[PDB]
């Protein structure tokens, strides 16, 4: 079959279709008038845009295709180098470090790092607690000062600090700065981006020092603590019987922060949203924390009795996934589907918010904020849900941000009742990852002590 494509416009090909600083969302209303499949074109570029978990199971097979480095990523890699999120997966680092680091995000490693996690949570609630009457809350710019304190906490025991602050740690303002240059990026040369570039090197360099740093002390020391850093200084990769080097245990801990600050933000302030929009749910999962939470701060095992919570967290997920899309690559000729002949090289993105809408799996509601379409979450079919990606190349860090979201989450509806007290309308703000911007709420106390 030929490929389903949007209408092109001469030589600027699809391009005239994607005017918009909301192309996710652009290109999901295209796959609703277009399914499946449909090819988009650009002046010097072409790429594959799936939506069914029918293609996604079949690009998911990883004999016939492998992650690809979207000019995003490229650009993100100048910062991050060869960490785990913008590596092929051939480089020698990718392989030890997915060697070395996924004991460290397991599931059981998750004890480890619950009480750092605790400990910044605690500083959420005891702003919120301290806030005067009549003023509300950022949430988005709340929650990715929880992610950011909290992966620097668990990655690399380093307090940001930045529930002290109005303007933040200068490490996170170098590497806000420089992930919104990436995203920016995509006449480059010409004399007014002078001092972008300029201010990118400034921003690498404060990146580079400061955890060069950390990671020289560690090694003076010998403190042993509960972070990942501790367990890269310590770790061998069993295949090559080699640790991960200095600099590339400095990518790696900028790549958790890159890759994990915005998305559990998002997720905790896009369930937040659906949440006050939502008031039975929010009184389920309310009436879950105040059973579960008994004890003044949570301990690991009620974090994982939070069992509706996790469920509005998974249903938040599949309506806006933070991490929106993919990008694969054919590894030999292959034909797609029974239908559309691919050749070596050709790339696919993968449209999860779209594919988490395939009416053939989630049926026909699939707009509804619905927990409980996981109360059995082994029902839903394989490939369906792929919030954290796919395979070996899947998020490395879904244990510790589910983790994260479930305890905070619990701890904010234990301890406030929230209000949408804007009536707020849903924004979606696309850079690497979405978030609900300028949601707000104001939270009322429950004056339960911690
Ligand atoms: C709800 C929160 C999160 C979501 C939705 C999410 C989503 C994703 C997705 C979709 C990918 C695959 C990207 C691709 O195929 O190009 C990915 C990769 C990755 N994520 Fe997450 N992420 C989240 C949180 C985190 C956190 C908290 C960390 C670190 C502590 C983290 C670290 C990473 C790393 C290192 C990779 C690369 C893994 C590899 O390729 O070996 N992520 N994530």
């Amino acid at each position: 079959k030929e490929m389903p494509q949007p209408k092109t416009f001469g030589e600027l090909k699809n391009l005239p279709l994607l005017n918009t600083d909301k192309p996710v969302q652009a290109l999901m209303k295209i796959a609703d008038e277009l399914g499946e499949i449909f090819k988009f074109e650009a002046p010097g570029r072409v790429t594959r845009y799936l939506s069914s978990q029918r293609l996604i199971k079949e690009a998911c097979d990883e004999s016939r295709f492998d992650k690809n480095l979207s000019q995003a990523l490229k650009f993100v890699r100048d910062f991050a180098g060869d960490g785990l999120f913008t590596s092929w997966t051939h480089e020698k680092n990718w392989k030890k470090a997915h060697n070395i680091l996924l004991p460290s995000f397991s599931q059981q490693a998750m004890k480890g790092y619950h009480a750092m996690m605790v400990d910044i949570a605690v500083q959420l609630v005891q702003k919120w607690e301290r806030l005067n009457a009549d003023e509300h809350i950022e949430v988005p710019e709340d929650m990715t000062r929880l992610t950011l304190d909290t992966i620097g906490l668990c990655g690399f025991n380093y307090r940001f600090n930045s529930f002290y602050r109005d303007q933040p740690h200068p490490f996170i303002t170098s590497m806000v700065r420089a992930l919104d240059e990436a995203m920016n990026k995509l006449n480059p040369d010409d004399p007014a981006y002078d001092e972008n570039k300029r201010q990118f090197q400034e921003d690498i360099k404060v990146m580079n020092d400061l955890v060069d740093k950390i990671i020289a002390d560690r090694k003076a020391s010998g403190e042993q603590s509960d972070d990942l850093l501790t367990h890269m200084l310590n770790g061998k990769d069993p295949e090559t019987g080699e640790p991960l080097d200095d600099e590339n245990i400095r990518y790696q801990i900028i790549t958790f922060l890159i890759a994990g600050h915005e998305t559990t933000s998002g997720l905790l302030s896009f369930a937040l949203y659906f949440l006050v929009k939502n008031p039975h749910v929010l009184q389920k999962a309310a009436e879950e924390a105040a059973r579960v939470l008994v004890d003044p701060v949570p301990s690991y095992k009620q974090v994982k009795q939070l069992k509706y919570v996790g469920m509005v967290l998974n249903e938040a997920l599949r309506l806006w996934p933070t991490a929106p899309a993919f990008s694969l690559y054919a590894k030999e000729d292959t034909v797609l589907g029974g239908e559309y002949p691919l050749e070596k090289g050709d790339e696919l993105m993968v449209l999860i918010p779209q594919l988490h809408r395939d009416k053939t799996i989630w049926g026909d509601d699939v707009e509804e904020f619905r927990p409980e379409r996981f109360e059995n979450p082994s029902a839903i079919p394989q490939h369906a849900f792929k919030p954290f990606g796919n395979g070996q190349r899947a998020c490395i860090g879904q244990q510790f941000a589910l983790h994260e979201a479930t305890l905070v989450l619990g701890m904010m509806l234990k301890h406030f009742d929230f209000e949408d007290h804007t009536n707020y309308e849903l924004d979606i703000k696309e850079t690497l990852t979405l978030k609900p911007e300028g949601f707000v709420v104001k939270a009322k106390s429950k004056k339960i002590p911690l």
